[PDB]
C-alpha cells in the first residue's frame, strides 16, 4: 500500500469497475476535469454508459475483461464492493490502484468488518459470529433479546437481516442460517443515524465533510440532512483516526454511525466508495464527494476542509416515489432532481435523488414528510 | 409548447464547451441527449447517447437530428437564420431563429435595439465611401467601422484610408468608441409562461478580445438599469432557455448595450460552483418546459480565469497544488495558444485579494 503514488494530469484515463450512479456521477466529475473515463459493468443500460469514453460489458469476476480495463487505463477505481479481493489483488500487482485490495477484502464480509473494527480499537456494537444452526444459541446467550441476524456476504440496502425480538422469531433465523452464514448484533434502541464521508489521498492528506444525519424506511436510506443535527462531529472523527490505522483508503469512503437511547456513539458500517448520504454535496459544499474521490485518485492535493455552503434535505427517490411524484417534478426547481436513468423501474430500487438546499432544515424536513406520504 | 419529462431526448447542435456543459446537466437530470458537431473530437462528444459528425448546414444530419429528439438548442451561433427557422417550423426548437437572425446583421441588431428603447452606442450606417462623412459629423473622433455581416478604429485622419477601404466593398455599421471604465453582463434564463430569473451581475475583463477574467459579484452597481434593459430586450426578441447580455459602463457611468448572446456564455460558468443553479441547470429546466426558480442565489463570490493554451503551457503544471481552483478542462486535443483549453473557478470571501494573486499568477502568459 503505497502512501505516495502517481500524480495523473488531465487527459489520462480513469477506469471504473461499476457502472451504477456512483459510477456515473464519477464518470461526470471526472470528464468535467478533463480525464477520459472507461467503464466496466455486466449490464448494458448501466446508467454510467454514455459518461464513458469506452464501455466494457463483462461481469465483475472476468478477469479477461479487467485486464482490457487495465491496459486502457491509467488508474483503475470503483464504485461497488462487488469485485473479488482475489481477482483485485492481481489488479494491483499488474496496474495503478492506489486504492488496493485490503479495504475490499475486509468490508466485503460483515464478520471481517466487525473484527477489525473492534481491533482498531473503535466503538462497535456487540456482535458474534453464526453459521450453523447452534451458534444461535450462543447468541441468544451471549448478545441476550433483542438482536439481529445479518448475512456476512450479499446484503445491501437493509435485505438478509432478521430482526429476533423474542423466541417467536428464531424460526425466521434459522431459514436465513440455513442458506448463509451470518452475524449477530445486539438490537439497540437508536435515537439517531449519522455517517461522515471521508476523502484520503497522496501523502497521507485527508479531508472530512460536513457530518450528515440519516433517517432509513424499510431499512433503505430515505432522507440525510445536513448539518447532522446532533453534535457528533470531534468524536465521528476520532473513530475514523482509528479505523485509518488499521485499513488503507484512498479516494472517498463513508463510515455509518449509530447513536443510542442513551447518546453512546457506535460505528455500524464502511463503505470504501462514495455513499448515498453524500449525494447532497454535489449541490450544497464548494467540493462534491465525487470531485474529492477523483482528485484522491488521480493522486492531486486535496481541499484542507469542506464548506457547506447552505444546508440540504437530500430524499432518495426508488421507483415508488416516481411513482407517487413524477408528475409534480415540473414545478418544483428547488427540488434539483436527480435521475439516475435506469431503463427498469421497481418499486424500492433507487432511481434517483432530490437535493433540498435551505435555510429552515426542520421546516423543509416537515415538507418533506408529508410530500413522501 | 411542450412539457418534456425525463427520460425524453435532448440534441444539442454544435459539440464544443458550452454543449458538453449542457449535456452534463441534461444526463444528471435523466435527459438523453443526441449532439451535432463537424468534429469527431468534440468535447461534447462522449456526454452524450448519440453523436451525428455532420456539418451544421447539413440539412439532412439537421433532419436526422430532429427525427431523434423531443427538442432542439444550439450551443453556439453555427446554424444559418433561414436554415434553422426551417427547422424550427418542422421541429421542437424553443430558442426559434428570431434572435440568431437579427445577430447575424450588425445594423438590425442596432436598429431594433434602438426601437425596443435600449440605451445602444450610437451608430450610423456606412454602406458607400460618402458616408464616413455623415459619421465623423454625427459621432466623431473616436469612431469605430464594423463589417455588417459575419463576425477598424478611426482615431484620426491618418485611420481614414484604412477605412475607407474597408466601405471599398463591404458594407459596414459605424458607432463611437467609448471610453471604457467597466464591463458587465446578466446571464438569464427565460421559460415557458413568461418566467424570467436572473443570475448576479457578473463583471468582465478581456485581454485581446478574449474573455480573461470574471468576478461575480460585479464591483459595479448596475444590476436595477441591467434589468431595466433586458426586460426591453425581451420584449422586442424572443428567448427561451439561458441567455446574456453584455454592456459597456462608460467613464461617465453610463450604462449601454453592447451585444447579446441567444445561449449559455462564457461569462457564466462560474455559476457551476458559486449559485445554487448554473446558467446549464437552467437551460435545461426552460428549453424542456419546466418551472424555473424564481431568484438565483450567489452562494459564495467567485472569480473565474479562462485557460488559454498559452495559459495551460505556464499553469499546469501546478495544477495538482491547488483544489481550490476547481479547474474544468474541456478536453480539447489540439491546444493553441489563444484557443479556449478550459476555465477555472476559485470561489472566495475577497474578491480583490484574489483577483491580484490571478493577475500574478497569469502574469507569464500576457
Ligand atoms: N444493531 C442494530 N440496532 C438497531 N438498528 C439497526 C441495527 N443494525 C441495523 N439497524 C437498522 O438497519 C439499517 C440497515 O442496517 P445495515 O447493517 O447498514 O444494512 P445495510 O448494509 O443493508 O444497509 C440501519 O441503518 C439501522 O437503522
Ligand atoms: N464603443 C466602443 N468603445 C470601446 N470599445 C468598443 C466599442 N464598441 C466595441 N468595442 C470593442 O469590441 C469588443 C466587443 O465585441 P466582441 O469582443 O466581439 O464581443 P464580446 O463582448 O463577447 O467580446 C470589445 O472588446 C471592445 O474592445
Ligand atoms: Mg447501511
Ligand atoms: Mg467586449
Amino acid at each position: 500500500n503505497a502512501m505516495n503514488f502517481n500524480k495523473l494530469k488531465f487527459g489520462a484515463t480513469i477506469g471504473i469497475i461499476g457502472g451504477g450512479q456512483l459510477g456515473k456521477m464519477m464518470a461526470q466529475s471526472a470528464q468535467k476535469m478533463g480525464y477520459k473515463v472507461v467503464v466496466l459493468d455486466p449490464s448494458e443500460d448501466c446508467p454510467c454508459r454514455y459518461v464513458a469514453h469506452e464501455f466494457i460489458q463483462a461481469k465483475y469476476d472476468d478477469e479477461k475483461a479487467l485486464n482490457q480495463l487495465g491496459q486502457k487505463c491509467d488508474v483503475i477505481t470503483y464504485e461497488f464492493e462487488n469485485i473479488s479481493a482475489q481477482q483485485l489483488k492481481l489488479l494491483c500487482e499488474k496496474y495503478n490502484i492506489p486504492q488496493g485490495y485490503q479495504a475490499i477484502q475486509l468490508l466485503q464480509d460483515r464478520l471481517t468488518e466487525k473484527e477489525t473494527l473492534k481491533s482498531a480499537g473503535t466503538k462497535v456494537v456487540p456482535f458474534i459470529s453464526v453459521k450453523e444452526s447452534t451458534d444461535i444459541d450462543k447468541a441468544i446467550e451471549t448478545l441476550g433479546y433483542p438482536f439481529i441476524v445479518k448475512t456476512r456476504f450479499g446484503g445491501y440496502d437493509g435485505k438478509g437481516q432478521v430482526l429476533i425480538n423474542n423466541e417467536k422469531d428464531l424460526q425466521e433465523g434459522f431459514k436465513l442460517i440455513e442458506t448463509s452464514e451470518c452475524v449477530a448484533e445486539k438490537y439497540l434502541n437508536i435515537k439517531k443515524e449519522v455517517s461522515l464521508t471521508v476523502t484520503r489521498g497522496n501523502n497521507n492528506q485527508i479531508t472530512f465533510f460536513p457530518l450528515q444525519e440519516n433517517e432509513h424506511r424499510n431499512q433503505i436510506l430515505f432522507k440525510t440532512i445536513v448539518p447532522a443535527r446532533i453534535d457528533k462531529t470531534a468524536e465521528a472523527k476520532e473513530q475514523v483516526n482509528k479505523i485509518i490505522q488499521s485499513i488503507h483508503f484512498i479516494g472517498t469512503f463513508t463510515v455509518e454511525f449509530f447513536i443510542d437511547s442513551n447518546n453512546q456513539l457506535y460505528v455500524n458500517e464502511i463503505a470504501p466508495r462514495p455513499h448515498n448520504s453524500g449525494h447532497y454535496s454535489i449541490e450544497a459544499c464548494d467540493y462534491s464527494q465525487f470531485d474529492t474521490h477523483i482528485l484522491a485518485v488521480t493522486g492531486q492535493s486535496l481541499p484542507n476542509s469542506i464548506e457547506l455552503l447552505k444546508p440540504a434535505v437530500m430524499m432518495n427517490l426508488l421507483g415508488k416515489d416516481l411513482d407517487l411524484l413524477e408528475n409534480e417534478f415540473n414545478e418544483h426547481p428547488e427540488w434539483h432532481l436527480h435521475i439516475y436513468g435506469k431503463s427498469e423501474r421497481k418499486d424500492s430500487r433507487k432511481m434517483g435523488h432530490m437535493t433540498v438546499l435551505t435555510n429552515d432544515v426542520n421546516q423543509t424536513e416537515q415538507d418533506m414528510y408529508a410530500k413522501f406520504e
